[PDB]
Order: structure tokens, then C-alpha cells, then sequence
């Protein structure tokens, strides 16, 4: 799956909207529509980031993950918001095939080990 | 453990690569060439390597950062940031990226997905 389409999204007026330019611009296209179209186009895997939660070690947007899961057969990488161990677990339970970590890993590198050791 | 991605957001300075957190915002101290090593040690499955300086520009992936990071690690590397046209992907694979990620240019020309995907 060498082709990854990265989708930055967050709720705009209750709705999940797609952003581009480092999360600065609302494309006006709905998450829903974009996920479907990207698979049709030949995406091999989806990196799904919640813009809201990035850098807030407050957990992935699991509603976002749940809402995307039935829309695609592709592998999904959940990114944005990971703060601690149960977040990974919640993301995975929701349909995420892989979970990403940045901020918390640079701070607590033993988090990498904790989730790795547990999934294997 | 395949299930664990560590995302590294990086940009140059002084001639040297640093690591930022909190949405590319808070520069960190750490050198990339040392974070990439530690991330493998700690057990990550895969690295999302994003060039902060290229993201949103459709001006090409940072192939120096890639060609750079590649000898430091056996993990697969997803290059991200800057994808703009078909030769960009090719250049990134040639520098040793295992996967390539696109966002801004894909939303604008969803056929970019199809170009790289059908060649694989």
C-alpha cells in the first residue's frame, strides 16, 4: 500500500470538513465524500488526523474514526490527539488499523514501547 | 508493533534537522538524526516523516531529509509534505521512502492519486 492519502479534518458547524495547506484551509468538501472518492481513486491507505486534537494529548477523535470506518475498506491510521495508553486502545477498537503518535512520544518515548509491546 | 506509527515532523536549521511537536509549532531541541534512531530502538513499526517546510506547498517532498534519514533506520518510512506532481513521488521512492502521502495536491487533483496508484 505504497500510496497514502492523508486527510486532515475537523468539525465545522457540526460537520466533518476536509482541510488542506497544513490544516489552514477549509476546502468545503465533506469528510464523507472525500473518503469514498479517495478509495475510488486508488488510495492504498488513509492517514486520518483530527486537526482539533493534534498536539493536545487528549485522545484521538474516536467519533471521527467511527464515522469513517464503514465508509472505506482501506487501512486507516488514526493520528491527532494521542496522550496515553487507552487512546490507542480506543482508536483500535473503533476501526483504526494503525495509530500514530508524535507529541507524546517525543515527551514520553516509553509510550512507544508500551503500546508496541501490547499489540506486538 | 506494525500497528504503531511514530510521526516525526521536521525542519532544517543552521543546516540541521530538528523535531517539533504540537502541530509543527514547538521546536524541540532534538536532532532528527537522533530521534529517528531512538524511535526504532523503542519499538515503533513505522515512521511518518513530514517536512514542515514543504507541507502545503506542492513543490516536491524534501528528498534531502529523506535521503538523509534513510540510512539511520530499517523501519518503513512514509514521506509526507510537499507532494505536487507525479515525479515527486518517484523522487521520494528513489531516496528510499517506502510509502508516499499526499493531501493538498490530491484534494485539488484527485487524479494525482490515480497516476501514482496505477504505477503502484
Amino acid at each position: 500500500q505504497a500510496v497514502v492519502v492523508a486527510i486532515d479534518a475537523k468539525r465545522v458547524d457540526g460537520e466533518f470538513m476536509v482541510f488542506t495547506y497544513s490544516g489552514k484551509k477549509n476546502t468545503g468538501i465533506l469528510l464523507r465524500d472525500w473518503v469514498v472518492e479517495v478509495e475510488k481513486r486508488g488510495a492504498g491507505e488513509i492517514l486520518l488526523t483530527s486537526i482539533d486534537r493534534d498536539g493536545t494529548k487528549s485522545g484521538y477523535d474516536t467519533e471521527m474514526i467511527r464515522f469513517v470506518r464503514p465508509l472505506t475498506t482501506l487501512p486507516i491510521i488514526a493520528s491527532g490527539g494521542a496522550g496515553k495508553m487507552e487512546h490507542f486502545l480506543e482508536a483500535f477498537l473503533r476501526g483504526a488499523d494503525k495509530v500514530s503518535i508524535n507529541t507524546a512520544a517525543v515527551e514520553n518515548p516509553s509510550l512507544i514501547t508500551q503500546i508496541a509491546q501490547t499489540f506486538g
